[PDB]
């Protein structure tokens, strides 16, 4: 039974370690932040928060790391480890790297001028991975309601759920690739995506061509870049959602999440206290507790 307070003797002075290290790597690095909490939801998705997605190849296991949604998008991999290595110095073999994971995402929201509240902990990594179910797992971007929906439901979140934690999206950046078919040939009708921003939608066939050189990078939340708010909620009225999955919760016929993003787009203190309830919601996924699985020593290596 995960406990805010389950280091209280066990490693006194957990969080201010982890906190100081977070707060040092964004020095030279303002999107660390948004980089780590997606890589908590990573976790908890597939075969739970368990750390199980920081594990490296070996002769014995198949990195989730190289599944569609993870390969060549996901990082950080290296503060994380950093953390670990700290907070052993201090705290020898006792704090999970999964648990790690978690109070990650909660100080990185912090950090950003969001909302805080007290982690529950007690997790334990795993000996385990499975790339395919991260293929199975993880929505993609180019999912319609229904789908999306659907692929929360399986983890146990619902409507309500989807919409809060979309709000993660207030911060962080996205490659061309991820959004460009709504730029030129949506739908093969060689038409944009009828709810896309006109202006938008001109700023964005700059940074992103019909063809260039690469994968340029461009801000999910176009009016506040870096800091945790509900302006996420007030673009998707002025259609200047950035994922194709964003803007559906506001302009899909019918609703049902509608009156949400209503609601949240008003009262910013609103947002972020369902917000606070399903990151703790979130974070108890597939968990292992008591004497379950281990503590790792390095988070990219089972123990031997
Ligand atoms: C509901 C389904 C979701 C979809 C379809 C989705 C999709 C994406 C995609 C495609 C990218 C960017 C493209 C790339 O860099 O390769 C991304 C980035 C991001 N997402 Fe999501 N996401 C979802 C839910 C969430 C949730 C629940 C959180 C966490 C609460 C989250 C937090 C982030 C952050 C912070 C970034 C950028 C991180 C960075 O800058 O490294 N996303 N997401
Ligand atoms: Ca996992
Ligand atoms: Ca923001």
């Amino acid at each position: 039974q995960l406990t805010p307070t389950f280091y209280r003797e066990t490693c006194p002075n957990l969080f201010p370690i982890v906190f100081g290290v977070i707060f040092d790597a964004s020095f030279t690095d303002p999107r660390i932040g948004a980089s780590l909490m997606r890589l908590h939801f990573h976790d908890c998705f597939v075969q739970g928060c368990d750390g199980s997605v920081l594990l490296n190849n070996t002769d014995t296991i198949e990195s989730e790391q190289d599944a569609l949604p993870n390969i060549n998008s996901i990082r950080g991999l290296d503060v994380v480890n950093d953390i670990k290595t700290a907070v052993e110095n201090s705290c020898p073999d006792t704090v999970s790297c999964a648990d790690i994971l978690a109070i990650a995402a909660e100080i990185a929201s912090v950090l950003g001028g969001g909302p805080g509240w007290p982690v529950p902990l007690g997790r334990r990594d795993s000996l385990t991975a499975n790339r395919t179910l991260a293929n199975q797992n993880l929505p993609a971007p180019f999912f319609n309601l229904t789908q999306l929906k659907a692929s929360f439901a399986v983890q146990g979140l619902n409507t309500l759920d989807l919409v809060t934690l979309s709000g993660g999206h207030t911060f962080g950046r996205a490659r061309c690739s991820t959004f460009i078919n709504r730029l030129y040939n949506f739908s093969n009708t060689g038409n944009p995506d009828p709810t896309l921003n006109t202006t938008y939608l001109e700023v964005l066939r700059a940074r992103c061509p019909q063809n260039a050189t690469g994968d340029n990078l461009t801000n999910l939340d176009l009016s506040t870049p870096d800091q945790f708010d509900n302006r996420y909620y007030s673009n998707l009225l002025q259609l200047n959602g950035l994922l194709q999955s964003d803007q559906e919760l506001f302009s899909t016929p019918g609703a049902d999440t509608i009156p949400i993003v209503n609601s949240f787009s008003s009262n910013q203190n609103t947002f972020f206290s369902n917000f606070r309830v399903s990151m703790i919601k979130m974070g108890n996924i597939g968990v292992l507790t008591g004497d379950e699985g281990e503590i790792r020593l390095q988070c990219n290596f089972v123990n031997g």
